[PDB]
């Protein structure tokens, strides 16, 4: 079908597996994380494209960074209502890593996009730029996955408020 950068696809699938165990209904962290995983999977295809995929590669990074701001914004709200200082601090700590990682995703996607369909660039420049993009994508997927898990852990420490708190409902059994 279409060539894909396996480690980016694997990082995407890893976040999606974790996010899809929960319902998006009344959980915008879950919705944004699912959008991020789906967009990151598109990225693994685009990173392998020609000159025509240059705009799509940079727009994909921009979309991923926008979905990560929704994750960060909501996780800060979860933290603000959490009574456990350990969980509250962890959530606030990860919220400050995500914008840095996603800024770096935009810079490395632009770097890779300038290289698509070019003949003058060496395999070394290309490989080095691709490896940097790969690591950044893995770090981002990991940070959001951990943000999902900590936001769920924080829910136990929050007085459930219908229409006012995040909703955690398993869509499928954990062992499926």
């Amino acid at each position: 079908n279409q060539p894909v950068n396996q480690p980016i696809l694997a990082a995407a699938q890893s976040l999606h597996q974790e996010a899809t165990q929960w319902s998006s209904k009344g959980n915008d962290i879950i919705a944004a994380a699912k959008r991020m995983a789906l967009l990151m999977a598109e990225m693994s295809r685009l990173v392998r494209g020609g000159s025509g995929t240059k705009r799509a590669l940079i727009q994909c990074a921009k979309d991923i960074a926008k979905a990560s701001d929704e994750v960060t914004r909501l996780a800060k709200e979860v933290a603000k209502q959490c009574t456990d200082k350990r969980i509250r601090t962890n959530l606030l700590q990860v919220c400050e890593r995500i914008p840095t990682i996603s800024t770096q995703l935009k810079i490395l996607s632009t770097v890779k996009a300038t290289m698509l369909g070019r003949t003058n660039i060496s395999d070394e420049e290309s490989e080095q730029a691709t490896e940097m993009l790969v690591h950044n994508a893995q770090n981002l997927m990991q940070s959001v996955k951990e943000t999902v898990q900590e936001a769920e852990a924080a829910s136990i420490k929050i007085r459930t408020d219908a229409g006012f708190t995040l909703r955690w409902v398993q869509k499928t059994p954990w062992y499926q």
